């Protein structure tokens, strides 16, 4: 019923060993995995895939291999193509058009923190570019510097027909709730954060944009089926109660070096992160470790 | 299963003209009113009644009048009783025991800014001072300047079995998760903020400590029967919507500013509020008067 | 040139043993001591004299004893006479009036959190309710939960000529140089936190209303003597660099838990703090007692 | 006293009518005139100049440009060549040794929010890149996410002796005093905002990186040197309400917005911002143009 179902997965860019070059190897199989596991759409080279430390090139590569990789399934292939250079944007866009991915991820901008009516037209000139590749707007205001209002996002929602979904991280109800009320059902409305999804739900939320689906996915399924379909919400929260732990591991640090950390002990050889990203640390490591046992992951 | 039921109203304390006295025979018809409309217990000289304004007597005197006006139902009567001073909620604590209330309202310090620790005692203490009534904590942050953690609210829960209930109103979703995956299915959680009773209810919540409720109590009762019974988030959240935009005007002023004149539009002569509370401004009683009319409350 | 000076002194108040009683003679003692250890004024039952915790008779006792206690001498005595209740306030006001005090201190309304033209409208009141006795004001959001705005502010210093100085702690520079860039300069501006004195002097303050000045008053008076009389910037922050650690360490815990502490290893016999505020840590008080060794104020 | 002074102006960056272009020549004349005003030091490409939408080879030529209009002078000319990559920081800041450019401003990484040991790396590598050129630490929380302790700061002064400078705008007074008491005094501890400057005088500051300075250099340089120099605090502050209105003007809308607004105004045809900056309002622009005028600018 939406384009991108009910379950994103942030995946992290597998590096090598050193961290110079990617894993493009580690990305498919991992990607693969991801589809057969309640992925029912996959972000490439977003946040979690520690964007700001790819060059473009790397992006491209990455796209054109995710989108190999799940090539016979029905999971969706978006491109974290963002930044907060418009043009940059724009020509990140234009190559997922021409590589045939299946939407775009779009951050608001970070650092240089424009007002709300550039937001608008950074966007427009973005949908504009591409205007038949569905479009995901991503808000995140402890990691940009702003926030992107309800009237903004609303306005945007009617402005721009490829425009169909918003990943809302900025953890405001009251914003969420109006923009529900305000759009109509076939945009979708995902929370950006693992312990929101099911707060975000009971506001009429349509899912999540998870981290924690690497591990989790099928769960992550169960406890929104529960809640949507099935009127369960006290099994909706039984499970969110049985991850919660796992979700405080997984930002103990930032992420994705605890995302990172876990896959890696788990047998999927996703190398380090980049500076200015350093090693999880030993207590971190071993809070992880203790919420992944107690999860049944290890 | 729970004592205080889902629908807690934070019910005004009238005034007469000139704000100098209490009006007792409005504040009973006005209880006997809510406990017919969907409340399932009554919060008396709370926040939203001005606590700060009145003297001990007066609350007194409306612990005992708002008890009477709700005999003959199982509507509970809730003295806000709290303090900042320990031995000042120690004494009303007492009074309360002695009227024969269903139980207090203990906010955490405001002002004083006690550490946890201190937060810990002094809700100990006025536990024990009345061990067999029943006791709703009350965490708002943004009154009282610090937050009573996840730690402390569980502690508390464990120590003394007449601490039954927690007014959350942090807004902290995290800290509320964690208090109700720890405490026992016994112990009532409830939002404290109209605007989060929905999300609040998907995170383990028991219902609302209302102020709208005033004015819509049976819908709110819908809105979590829907939820928590029926299994229709859908419904809920139509009535979420639906009233959206009257909890945005019941806070465009410091609550009960906003609460009070929509009682008068209402009908319900509750008179002014006391300094340092002004009385509502035109530009904020047009918000109120149009919110309520959209909502089919008025014309 | 200022009435109320550059340094005054908000009093811990001393209890006994249990905290049950107010012990009047060690409030005495310590109020002459500070008289003629650089505090221009004392604050009598103010935040730091733990003002929530005592009983209003509990205050006028301490009023008329400070008073005594520094009878003879220029040391101005200010009743702190605030509250979240106007009538409150009023009646602590006429009565600090009637025992020939010097001033009051009026803290913005805390928890109940008034509208700008609230918070304006009650110090109106309560600035007319004693015409004749110089009033300071007091904003604290961290404690009190709202704001006195810039503009709010400087009508009062306007409209009403009793009101002749603000302790302001919102932390906030640009109102506070708005504030000063608009008052008269016989309108006092004080720091009301140690840590920003220096920085709002720069600003055009005229001190602090501060709780070092309990142990280095004479200190204080030096910093504000380089940087407002003598051009030696580099000299007043020679002293702040001093007394970093100090004044970090006497807000680790809330004020006055670390103050109280801090006396008690002087000889100062102040006693516990009342509930809900609870004894000092271990680790606070070491950290407290080797920055004041390190300060050169002990061993 | 210090090697880059005591007002550093932000360079805001010319562009051409369309914005698709720079005006090399613009950036000429305006760094000179910025030379022979009380700019002892000037930061090219930084936030004010429109950082995030030029690209790497703009920012180079741009260095190459100022640099030469403004030998001759004492002015020293600082490279903004940070990023939340430690690889492009690294490469950029190699770029600017081999330009003989006088230093290099280095913001805290924005939008991916490091670790404090991960900011603390990403300063250790930037600065072994290039040992030899002078650096200047950039703290801002507000844009990029996260804040740069005391502690991390007072390490990287001891740590690294290319690092003599850091501009900080947290705008917390206790973290800037800290820093202050425990580096040595050859460390310079900038004001990253304008209307902070005489405050964080008072706490042992060596002046700011201003963008008022594009419009009032000679008067900053006048109430730093009644403050520090002369005795005058009364002064000083007499110099920062006259121009109080003009500070907050600048900020109602995102810096540079108005700063540009500013300067074209004033003759200098420094074209528009780049997207997603948009243009100033009427509104900003009436109270902007009427803090101008009081300020005795029209
Ligand atoms: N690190 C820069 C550019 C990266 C673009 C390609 N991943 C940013 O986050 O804006
Ligand atoms: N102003 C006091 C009044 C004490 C009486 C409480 N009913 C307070 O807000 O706590
Ligand atoms: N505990 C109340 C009453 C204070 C009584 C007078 N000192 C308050 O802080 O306002
Ligand atoms: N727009 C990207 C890269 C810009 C590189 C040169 N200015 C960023 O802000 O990180
Ligand atoms: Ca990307
Ligand atoms: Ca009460
Ligand atoms: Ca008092
Ligand atoms: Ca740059």
């Amino acid at each position: 019923k939406h384009f991108f179902g009910r379950v994103i997965t942030a995946l992290v860019t597998p590096f090598k060993l050193t961290g110079v070059e990617v894993d493009y190897g580690v990305a498919e199989s991992l990607a693969a995995h991801l589809a057969e596991n309640g992925s029912d759409a996959i972000i490439v080279a977003g946040t979690t895939g520690e964007s700001a430390t790819l060059t473009w090139s790397e992006e491209y590569e990455l796209f054109r291999v995710v989108k190999s990789a799940v090539a016979g399934t029905k999971c969706r292939v978006i491109a974290g193509a963002g930044s907060n250079s418009t043009e940059e944007a724009i020509e990140a866009t234009k190559k997922s058009a021409k590589l045939g991915l299946d939407g775009t991820l779009q951050v608001v901008p970070y650092y240089n923190k424009p007002p709300q009516q550039g937001i608008m037209a950074h966007f427009r000139a973005i949908a504009n570019a591409a205007p038949d590749l569905p479009m995901m707007l991503y808000n995140i205001p402890g990691r940009t510097g702003i926030n992107m209002t309800a009237e903004t996002s609303i306005k945007l929602a009617e402005m721009c027909p490829n425009i169909v979904a918003l990943k809302e991280a900025s953890g405001n109800l009251e914003q969420f709730a109006r923009i529900r009320r305000a759009t109509s059902p076939d945009f979708a409305l995902y929370s950006g954060d693992d312990a929101l999804t099911l707060p975000l739900l009971s506001l009429g939320g349509n899912g999540v944009v998870s981290v924690a689906s690497h591990f989790i996915g099928p769960e992550i399924q169960r406890m929104i089926e529960h809640f949507v379909d099935l009127g369960n919400p006290e099994e909706a929260f039984r499970i969110h109660c049985r991850y919660m732990d796992l979700f405080e591991a997984l930002f103990v640090m930032a992420n994705p070096i605890p995302a990172k950390a876990a896959l890696r002990l788990l047998g999927w050889p996703v190398g380090p992160t980049r500076l200015p990203l350093t090693d999880i640390t030993a207590s971190a490591e071993q809070q992880l470790r203790q919420a992944m046992i107690a999860a049944g992951l290890l």
